[PDB]
């Protein structure tokens, strides 16, 4: 079944105010990309691996909302005699582009805080294949539940609500254990850190799971609101969760990790940095 999206018409502020959404987080994901790869040589050999993956997830993220935003702008015309951005009757708009490209994210962004955290070797790869696994396992249920949006939202003809519901929960399942290894690498880092460089990592996972959060959230906001502007305030969370999920986070995890390289000895993050 089609998105929510798709059985609405949205008026000319509600139309304009989602593309534009849709512009802003890929011109701030082509601009955090070149801030990481221009800055991601001041980090330590032992923690670039957390700027090389900060560069990634941004290329990976910028196609992400790129994709969604052609995808948005060719799906829905404007209609002056009814006076709002009518579906065209050729193409379908699916906002399932998210959870095929949270795949490359959601491991790609705890693998880079085990990373900044110490972790060396196999008790990284351990501790990678663990996330991977939990982060493939929760956004590919949470994408079959996608797909019952029309049915959830309550639209004539659509059956099939108790997926939505069920394939939801097998979601938040993993989503509650991934965190539970995040907070296991990080309330243990490695190398025997400061007291103020191991108060950070005690943020930087907190500004993870908060977050995070926003995005149950915002899927299930077809059950609570599936009109015009429960569209527009889902298209504004799942961008300012978004935006502060990829980059925020990202160039916060990219001073505490400076903190570690300006404290073991690396002189270029100890002269550019404290
Ligand atoms: C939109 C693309 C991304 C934009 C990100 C903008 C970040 C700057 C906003 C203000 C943050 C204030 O905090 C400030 O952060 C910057 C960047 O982390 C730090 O800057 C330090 O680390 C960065 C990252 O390795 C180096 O490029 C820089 O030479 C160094 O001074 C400062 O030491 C800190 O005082
Ligand atoms: C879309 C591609 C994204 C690629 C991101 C890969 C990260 C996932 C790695 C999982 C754990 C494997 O084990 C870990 O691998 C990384 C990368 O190979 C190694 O990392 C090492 O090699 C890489 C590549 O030469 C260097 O950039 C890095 O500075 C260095 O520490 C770690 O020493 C190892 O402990
Ligand atoms: C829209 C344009 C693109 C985005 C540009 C903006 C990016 C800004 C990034 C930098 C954020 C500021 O950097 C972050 O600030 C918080 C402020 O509470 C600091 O956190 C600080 O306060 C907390 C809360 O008391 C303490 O637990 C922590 O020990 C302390 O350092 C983080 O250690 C630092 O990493
Ligand atoms: C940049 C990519 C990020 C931050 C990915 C975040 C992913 C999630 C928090 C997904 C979790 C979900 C649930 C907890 C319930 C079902 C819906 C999901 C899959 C969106
Ligand atoms: C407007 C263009 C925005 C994207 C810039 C493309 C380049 C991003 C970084 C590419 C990788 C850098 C390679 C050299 C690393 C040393
Ligand atoms: C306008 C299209 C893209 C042109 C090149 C963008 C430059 C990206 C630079 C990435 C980091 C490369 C190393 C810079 C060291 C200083
Ligand atoms: C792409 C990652 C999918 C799951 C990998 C699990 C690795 C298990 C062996 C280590
Ligand atoms: C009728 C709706 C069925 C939805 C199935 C979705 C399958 C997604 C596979 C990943
Ligand atoms: C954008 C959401 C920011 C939430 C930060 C929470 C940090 C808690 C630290 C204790
Ligand atoms: C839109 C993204 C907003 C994120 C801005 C930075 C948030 C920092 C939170 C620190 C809480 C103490």
């Amino acid at each position: 079944m089609p998105s929510i999206e798709n059985f609405l018409a949205y008026d000319f502020w509600q139309y304009d105010v989602i593309r534009h959404l849709f512009a802003f987080s890929t011109a701030v994901f082509l601009a955090g990309l070149v801030y990481f790869a221009m800055t991601a040589r001041t980090t330590a050999p032992n923690y670039r691996l957390s700027a090389n993956i900060s560069a990634v997830v941004m290329v990976s993220a910028a196609l992400e909302l790129g994709q969604l935003w052609l995808l948005w702008n060719e799906s829905f015309q404007w209609a002056e005699l009814q006076g709002s951005f009518v579906p065209v009757a050729g193409e379908r708009f699916s906002n399932g582009y998210r959870y095929m490209n949270w795949l490359i994210d959601v491991p790609m962004l705890a693998t880079q805080l085990v990373v900044v955290c110490g972790f060396v070797g196999t008790e990284l790869r351990n501790r990678w294949a663990k996330l991977t696994i939990a982060g493939v396992l929760m956004i590919l249920t949470g994408y079959v539940g996608q797909y019952f949006e029309p049915a959830v939202a309550g639209v004539p003809g659509y059956e099939g609500a108790e997926q939505f519901w069920i394939w939801g929960i097998i979601s938040t399942a993993f989503f509650v254990w991934m965190l539970l290894i995040l907070a296991n690498a990080v309330r243990n880092p490695q190398g025997a850190p400061s007291d103020e460089v191991r108060s950070r990592l005690k943020f930087c996972f907190w500004f993870l799971l908060a977050t995070w959060s926003i995005y149950p959230f915002a899927y299930a906001m077809p059950l609570f609101a599936p009109t015009a502007d429960g569209v527009v305030v889902r298209q504004v969370i799942y961008t300012v969760a978004d935006v502060s999920s990829k980059l925020v986070f990202g160039v916060i995890l990219s001073q505490v990790a400076l903190r570690r390289s300006a404290e073991e000895g690396f002189e270029p993050a100890r002269v550019a940095s404290g």
